[PDB]
């Protein structure tokens, strides 16, 4: 079997990405945010209190003739922007284009933070993560795509985030039409849950490629790349006026400003990020600060290579018995 659906940034900044998924008998259409640094699928519901829903699509699995109440399990889950949400769990049907597993763990939010209410676009999430991650208790819960696998034509999931644009998750397959050149892969390392990998470098405009090993995660559900000190510093030193904010939260640029590229090495092959993708516009209405795309990792613990950087790539997360990523330009 094979799935491919069309994922559409929230907004003109590409601050997120929405997905459709049918969930339930009859079919109950969700946009999800699909995030390979989680591992929870969780909702917007009938459940939700009502005070923290405003303008999200809710699941109701009363109206589901499929779904089943998963007895005694409950979730709760936090993330690194600091937004939370916990509730119960319902197996159902989920169908991403046109690929459907069957008893797949729903996770239908009781409570959801602030962010998630004041974002009337994203329904809820779906964790594409490893398992390991999962948060339900007392017996953990696979993801969409481990329950799809073994049915999978192969066993990987493809992202092809837009700039500005839409773009396509497949499941179970390699489009050829859709990248330039070759697929380059690449070592993962699950010990920590993620899709963790080594970049060999990067380059500044266009400057000298440095080579150095960067640590880090392909996270689709983080807007922004987060990068050592080091590396950031030397980007946005190429920029005149841009400085770090302790005020803001980060590097800030002059909006008058053209901003270089950045490129990433993934083996000997580099991926190019244009200079555009690094603009994330006005810091508040009408200022002429602008927020940074690229940032430091310092207080993370971990680097991020977020929409900033994957939507430059045709990224392949192959679920082989031993994972490995993969990166082509298009």
């Amino acid at each position: 079997s094979t799935g491919s659906a069309t994922t559409t940034p929230i907004d003109s900044l590409d601050d997120a990405y929405i997905t459709p998924v049918q969930i339930g008998t009859p079919a109950q259409t969700l946009n999800l945010d699909f995030d390979t640094g989680s591992s929870d699928l969780w909702v917007f519901s009938s459940e939700t209190t009502a005070s923290e829903v405003d303008g999200q699509t809710i699941y109701t699995p009363s109206k589901s003739t499929t779904a089943k109440l998963l007895s005694g399990a409950t979730w709760s889950i936090s993330y690194g922007d600091g937004s939370s949400s916990s509730g119960d769990v319902y197996t159902d049907t989920v169908s991403v284009g046109g690929l459907t597993v069957t008893g797949q763990a729903v996770e239908s939010a009781k409570k959801v933070s602030s962010s998630f209410t004041e974002d009337s676009t994203i329904d809820g999430l779906l964790g594409l993560a490893f398992s390991t991650l999962n948060t339900v208790s007392p017996t953990q819960q696979k993801t969409f795509f481990d329950n799809a696998k073994a049915s999978l034509d192969s066993p990987v999931f493809t992202a092809d985030l837009g700039y500005h644009a839409p773009g396509t998750y497949n499941f179970g397959f390699i489009d050829t039409t859709a990248y330039t050149g070759s697929i380059t892969y690449t070592a993962v390392s699950t010990k920590q849950g993620f899709w963790e990998w080594t970049s060999t470098g990067y380059a500044v405009g266009s400057g000298t490629f440095k080579s150095t090993s960067i640590d880090g995660i392909a996270d689709t559900g983080t807007t922004l790349l987060y990068l050592p000190a080091t590396v950031v510093s030397a980007y946005w030193a190429q920029v005149s006026g841009a400085k770090s904010s302790s005020s803001v939260g980060g590097y800030v640029f002059p909006c008058s400003a053209t901003l270089p590229s950045f490129t990433f090495g993934v083996g000997s092959a580099r991926i190019v990020i244009p200079g555009d993708y690094i603009d994330f516009g006005p810091i508040s209405t009408g200022s002429s600060s602008c927020f940074g795309g690229i940032q430091s990792s310092a207080g993370i613990g971990i680097n991020i290579f977020g929409d900033v950087a994957l939507k430059a790539a045709f990224v392949v997360f192959n679920g082989a018995t031993t994972p490995t990523l993969g990166f082509a330009s298009k």
